[PDB]
């Protein structure tokens, strides 16, 4: 399991979490040095669990699908809550048990979805160390329209900061002070998958990318990726999503 206690959190406790989360997610090998999420696992091993605590001590613990470091659902009390998508719900035969009561969540977390569910798109959403200890005290008692919002806080703050070291830096540059995510943060969220497929297409195109990804930099000027050798692929993706996903 990974933890993490906004309670005394500072930058360093944060990237110690985020550090944990990507060194509890499997892989057999490293492609341009950069950990490859496995095809497919079988069963609970499928699953990790990151217990997260606000200021005021109070829990949920997330489950995680290892293959593409999604949040499958959540544990608060003695209620689980899953999103409404059939890995989720597969998810549930495994991870929170012990419930007395599941909750299908109103929503798959699908980003698009989620800021339906919402009102409003994570364009416009704060991210922040605050904004993790409002969302954990939303999901602690169900609320789905809330809980949506919150939903897209937990995913940035957690998994997308585990994807890219930028979106880490992001969150530790808001760990007193929430701000909606710079242009850089979405445009690396949309491109996952993308980036991912491309630098795995690149072992056998001599680190050339067969289809250019197009990304917002750091000073929120479009930069082309075309192979390897880019900043985007040496220093800030964290974990690539196998192709075989
Ligand atoms: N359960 C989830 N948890 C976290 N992020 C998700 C989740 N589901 C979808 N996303 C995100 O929403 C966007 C679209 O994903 P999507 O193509 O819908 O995957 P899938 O088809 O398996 O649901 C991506 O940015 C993706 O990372
Ligand atoms: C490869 O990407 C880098 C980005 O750092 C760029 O400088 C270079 O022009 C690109 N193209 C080739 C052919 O290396």
């Amino acid at each position: 399991d990974v933890s993490f206690r906004l309670s005394g959190a500072d930058p360093r406790s944060y990237g110690m979490f985020i550090k944990d989360l990507r060194n509890a997610l499997p892989f057999r090998e490293k492609v341009y040095n950069i950990p490859l999420l496995l095809p497919s696992v079988s069963g609970a091993g499928r699953y990790l669990l990151m217990h997260l605590f606000n200021y005021d001590g109070k829990t949920i613990t997330v489950a995680v699908d290892v293959t593409n470091v999604y949040i499958m659902g959540y544990l608060a009390d003695t209620t689980s809550y899953f999103f409404n998508e059939p890995a989720a719900e597969l998810a549930s035969q495994y991870v929170f048990r012990d419930a007395r009561r599941k909750i299908t969540l109103p929503y798959s977390g699908n980003y698009e979805r989620l800021q339906i569910a919402a009102g409003k798109p994570r364009e416009k959403i704060p991210i922040g160390l605050p904004a993790l200890d409002s969302a954990i005290s939303t999901l602690l008692h169900y609320d789905s329209t809330a809980a949506a919002g919150a939903l897209l806080v937990l995913i940035q703050t957690t998994a997308e900061a585990a994807r890219f070291k930028y979106i880490e830096q992001q969150i530790q540059e808001r760990a007193y002070r929430d701000e909606v995510p710079s242009l850089a943060t979405i445009s690396l969220e949309n491109s996952w998958s993308g980036l991912s497929k491309q630098i795995q297409l690149a072992q056998g195109n001599n680190g050339i990318f067969r289809t250019p990804i197009v990304l917002v930099d750091n000073k929120g000027n479009r930069v082309q990726i075309t192979n390897v050798t880019s900043k985007v692929v040496t220093s800030n993706i964290q974990l690539l999503l196998n192709t075989r996903n």
